[PDB]
């Protein structure tokens, strides 16, 4: 579960990263940095696609891309980190 | 229901390009594109209404609108994708 | 249910009018604006608290506030738009 | 368990603090500010991390910290303030 919704999040960043580095020609950190702040919903204050390319995909990168990565880290909070720390809560 | 809610978050995203290129004068793609960041919460960190109007109108546009876009992702993801992923996992 | 977290969610917006239009001199509508998408997590790419009593306040002002606005928008949409709209459904 | 998650949300904003003050040579309080609206999805609208080891200590933070911050917020308006605000609706 969490190793497949970790795959399927790993596939859409990189599709993002591609995506941003080649139309929008940021440097691929910028694209992997602003294709993960754009999913999570945090935004980024400074830079925005340029292109009509862009704003179209990246319509559709958010609509697709959101419900995926929450559920990765819904899971990764909830099968993951509670129990490595609800485990230390035991006396 | 999937079908509902599309068509739901469509005319909602249809309210918003017509407002924002109408009132602010953004270009249809630019509305659209503000109107979609505006809902997921993604946010744009270059441009923001610059009319009252247009910021009471965000303001209640937000409120109306986030409930049925996350509902639509959320359905989207767990009636659309889930399965459709799932499916392969079945060796 | 519903009047009551509009209440709530209307003296929250109210406490946020007030502190920015006086701490960080912005017009009633501007501090408005940005109570309500500071606390939806859409966020401004504009204007971000010059002061440092305005980014203490609003990160107090986030975690009190975030979870009585989007438990306001779920009854909102879960509450009263899901029937208005689910009736029609009805032939 | 919200005291648990206090200390949780506590730890997790210091390291932000200690990490953005040091590498991207943010004042303390500026630091935590964004920390801050980047784990709970509000974004700023005007800093983004200038070097390559911000942006990539960044996402790794939001995926982290972002399930942590919002437990956190979960339980302080269902555990917390509903009750004490429910209270008084008691006649
Ligand atoms: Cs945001
Ligand atoms: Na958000
Ligand atoms: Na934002």
């Amino acid at each position: 579960e969490f190793q497949v919704l970790f795959v399927l999040t790993i596939l859409t960043l990189i599709s993002g990263t591609i995506f941003y580095s080649t139309v929008e020609g940021l440097r691929p950190i910028d694209a992997l940095y602003f294709s993960v702040v754009t999913l999570t919903t945090v935004g980024d204050g400074n830079f925005s696609p340029q292109t009509d390319f862009g704003k179209i995909f990246t319509i559709l990168y958010i609509f697709i891309g959101i419900g995926l990565v929450f559920g990765f880290i819904h899971k990764l909070a909830v099968n993951v980190q509670l129990p490595s720390i609800l485990s230390n809560l035991v006396p």
